[PDB]
């Protein structure tokens, strides 16, 4: 099924080809992580989580957090975030146009979407029936309403999620995050937006062509949307870590570099 041109078509599968190869929708090879062990506040959200890792074996651990210090729970937070980084890392090194660009502008633009290309793979192991991120044997379950609902990160997962994109639209929004014009030091800011620009029509013609739906009506407008949000959401996260970094140290030397901390 098309409808486009084949420079479109060759566009999504260097997409999907890309994803294919670095997202471990298993997460298999996410281990040895820490674990909690056996304006501070005010700017954090009141969301917690529960944590259940089933065991080889069939065996369940299975973690409740108090019922906030969450201070026990970030090194294995900046575990998992490292994990999903070194993911979209490789997901862009695979994507020519990416190679293509000058290093300097890799860099730009893999430290401006990092985590929201993590957001975007996150949804698609959302369960919003259960409230739960199912990341192979590892699950983070959502601790008890639609009070969850106004914390922007957790409705940003929803609304997402109900949209039921298809794989080849995730992957275009991956893109569109990822090759942004107006991340701090991008130097080829008209090809990076060339290049966008791109991505996005590829995608408006995409859902014109395999979406009919009275549902999917705008859908390429809700996309977009979200992708200003998702961009919004990440300012706001970067500040809340950079913060908690000041009183609390546990980024990783991955997440250091991502954020600009130099180790002085
Ligand atoms: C430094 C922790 C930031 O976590 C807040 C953002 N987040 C989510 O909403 C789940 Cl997608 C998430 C969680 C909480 C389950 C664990 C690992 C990775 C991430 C994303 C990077």
């Amino acid at each position: 099924v098309q409808g486009l041109t084949e420079e479109q078509r060759m566009m999504i599968r260097e997409l999907m080809d890309a994803q294919m190869k670095t997202f471990d929708t298993t997460f298999s090879h996410f281990k040895n992580f820490r674990l909690p062990g056996v304006q501070v506040r005010k700017d954090l959200c009141s969301l917690k989580v529960s944590l259940q890792l089933r065991g080889e074996d069939g065996s369940v651990w299975n973690y409740k957090p108090p019922a906030k210090e969450i201070f026990s729970l970030l090194p294995h937070m900046a575990d998992m975030s490292t994990y999903m980084f070194k993911g979209i890392i490789s997901f862009a090194k695979v994507i020519s146009y990416f190679r293509d660009l000058p290093i300097e502008d890799q860099i730009s633009l893999l430290k401006g979407a990092a985590f929201e290309l993590c957001q975007l793979r996150f949804n698609t192991v959302f369960n919003a029936e259960t409230g739960t991120w199912e990341c192979g044997r590892l699950s983070y379950c959502l601790e008890d309403f639609q009070q969850l609902l106004l914390e922007p990160m957790l409705k940003f997962h929803y609304m997402l999620k109900k949209l039921q994109l298809h794989e080849e639209e995730y992957v275009l929004m991956q893109a569109i995050s990822l090759f942004s014009p107006d991340r701090p030091g991008v130097l080829q800011h008209r090809v990076v937006d060339q290049l966008q620009e791109q991505f996005a029509i590829t995608l408006k013609s995409y859902i014109e062509c395999n979406r009919p739906q009275p549902a999917h009506r705008f859908l390429f407008l809700k996309i977009m949307a979200m992708l200003t949000e998702l961009r919004s959401i990440n300012a706001q996260h970067t500040q809340r870590l950079l913060r908690i970094q000041d009183i609390h140290p546990f980024a990783t030397p991955l997440m250091q570099e991502l954020f600009g901390i130099t180790g002085s």
